């Protein structure tokens, strides 16, 4: 009924959200977290002074959670400067919200889908419905040459989230216009995925937000048409993504700046710029990762509506991978600066200054990226469950309470235990069943990462059927009281990478759980370089509890191996050295990088096998 995403009425939908409501994090990393954002990033934000309309549908989502009625009344005036600069048509002229711009009504229209679903009320959804009539007016109208009035891609989402929230047929018609349209225009470009037709793309493209975005939307337009075409696009897209162009914590966009295609095409015509984009296959530079946090959300939001469409495990990793390591990364600790790049390297010797800084900065002004960052943050309780007439689903492992109603049954409510992600022990326990629910089942994903699982119900081992990147089943008429456990072996991995991505061939990341590690320069001993540090193969890492900005963290503390230092100054090619010494190293999450101040940093290191 009441989800984020709502695909509870989408006929080729196979799972839909819990309520907007339903979910509350307690004890834990994000419990944790989620008191920085709602109790300081949102003010923060807001003191700084379509990003307000964000900010906003993150105000409400918040307030579903915890029904601050301060936080109620803070809307109820937002939305009163909003309603009294709408006109009839719905137009919103933005200079009169006081206390070709089309692109700002896309983000109304999630604001208040979002603040209908959280509050009850009409006040703002009525502002948002008229907004949409006058979309549909504006593509009915304008020229079919403006590409440039949904060059916002939001709308793709916004557009079928309406639908889906109204019933309206002709939003669900322009959503389904919106990608036809795409490619029958003279000169379109891989940058704007436009250069040719949405059907004949197997394969993602361009601007890396442009991109992921335009997928996620093309999967809401999916569940509701059931045209298997556009799963045939999608499916080679991700597949292309996944295993050939995203970066091991999920980030998509490898160039600030360069060609599409990349050495294949004789008529140079026809080769064009792109930026803040996908580039070659395995092409996966570190210092020069762009990894915009938006084109990481977009692939977040793309892979959970693929989850919703196929029931398929492997498409909430992807979630779970992009929330920890390339969206939650884009913020600080204190919740207050943010970073639009998200590189997987600094060094202090590289040459030349990349464009946006690289130490999170409180300066939202410039950048429309960080209003999104914090309301897409401010829901991550919206991702942990899924729900279908088979049961429920556990995606995102995380101390949580969940109540909704199960069917025309009553309320079902559960307990949800864990250090997760530090540990990999969950702990399920139901305190309300209603008592005319028959037997359904409770699902529990196991992760990709993880090589070993077992569950325990009231203490009482079940067969565990399924593999990683699976969904373990336990069906069972749930009694009040009763307690699953999941036991996730959760070690230390050491991962390589495909001998094709060359910017990273013979190099090690490490991983625990779904976190990657990377190395700063202060975890090193002796302030001994960091370009030194070998991980041996067979290394034994230690996790230990440690305090950044009042958070306590998991770093992995070992002895590295050590090269001897020569002066790189004025060379390129040397005789190879010695490294017979060893260093204490340590590891602390990527998200957690840059807490610390100015230094060096490094996701992927030299290994010795």
């Amino acid at each position: 009924s009441n989800g984020l995403t709502d695909m509870s009425q989408s006929r080729y939908a196979k799972m839909a959200n819990t309520g907007i409501d339903a979910v509350h994090w307690t004890n834990g990393f994000w419990g944790e977290r989620f008191n920085v954002f709602s109790g300081t990033s949102l003010q923060s934000m807001w003191n700084t002074w379509g990003d307000m309309y964000k900010w906003m549908e993150g105000v409400a989502s918040v307030y579903a959670v915890n029904k601050d009625p301060e936080l109620d009344k803070l809307m109820d005036n937002f939305i009163a400067c909003v309603v009294k600069a709408q006109r009839a048509d719905g137009y919103i002229h933005t200079p009169v919200v006081i206390e070709f711009e089309t692109y700002n009504l896309g983000h109304l229209m999630m604001a208040g889908i979002v603040h209908h679903r959280a509050t009850g009320k009409t006040t703002l959804f009525d502002a948002a419905v008229k907004a949409t009539d006058f979309l549909c007016h504006f593509y009915e109208t304008a020229s079919a040459e403006l590409a440039r009035n949904a060059i916002c891609p939001s709308h793709y989402m916004g557009v079928v989230e309406m639908y889906r929230a109204t019933g309206n047929p002709r939003y669900l018609e322009l959503s389904k216009n919106l990608i036809d349209i795409r490619g029958m225009v003279e000169s379109g470009t891989d940058d704007n995925q436009d250069r040719i037709p949405f059907r004949d793309q197997y394969r993602a493209m361009g601007h890396a937000v442009r991109a992921n975005y335009l997928y996620a939307g093309v999967a809401d337009v999916y569940a509701e048409t059931g045209e298997q075409q556009l799963m045939k696009n999608l499916t080679s897209i991700w597949n292309d993504i996944v295993t050939r162009k995203m970066y091991v914590t999920g980030a998509c966009g490898a160039l600030y700046d360069g060609t599409s295609p990349d050495g294949t095409c004789y008529e140079p015509d026809s080769i064009q710029k792109v930026h803040q984009s996908y580039g070659r296959p395995y092409q996966l530079p570190n210092s020069t990762a762009h990894n915009e946090t938006c084109a990481n959300i977009g692939n977040m939001l793309f892979n959970w509506r693929m989850l919703e469409v196929t029931g398929d495990a492997k498409y909430a990793e992807l979630v779970e991978t992009c929330l920890y390591n390339s969206v939650l990364s884009g913020i600080s600790l204190d919740g207050k600066k943010y970073f639009y790049t998200n590189p997987l390297r600094i060094s202090a010797d590289l040459p030349y200054t990349l464009r946006w800084p690289k130490e999170r900065t409180e300066y939202i002004s410039c950048f429309c990226c960080p209003p999104n960052t914090l309301r897409t943050l401010c829901q991550a309780q919206n991702y942990a469950y899924t729900l279908s007439p088979e049961g429920i689903y556990c995606n995102l492992y995380g101390a949580n309470t969940l109540t909704t109603n199960w069917k025309d049954k009553g309320e079902l409510a559960l307990v949800q235990e864990t250090d997760y992600p530090w540990e990999g022990n969950v702990r399920v326990t139901l305190n309300k069943v209603p008592r005319k629910a028959g037997a359904f089942s409770l699902f529990f994903r196991i992760p990709e990462w993880c090589g070993k699982a077992a569950l325990t119900v009231n203490g009482q081992p079940v067969s565990m059927n399924a593999k990683a990147n699976t969904y373990a089943e336990v069906n069972r008429t749930w009694k009040k009281g009763d307690v699953v456990e999941l036991v996730m072996d959760m070690p230390v991995c050491l991962l390589e990478a495909h001998p094709l991505a060359e910017e990273i061939r013979n190099q090690v990341v490490v991983k625990r759980g779904p976190l990657v590690y990377c190395l700063e320069s202060m975890d090193i001993a002796n302030g001994e370089k960091i370009d030194n540090i070998l991980i041996p193969a067979d290394i034994k890492l230690i996790p230990k509890k440690t305090t950044i900005e009042g958070s306590s963290i998991v770093a992995l503390e070992g002895k590295a191996r050590l090269a001897s230092s020569e002066s790189w100054e004025g060379v390129l090619y040397r005789p190879v050295v010695q490294a017979e010494k060893t260093v204490d190293i340590r590891l602390i999450p990527y998200y957690a990088w840059g807490n610390r101040g100015k230094g060096e940093m490094t996701v992927w290191m030299p290994l010795a096998r």
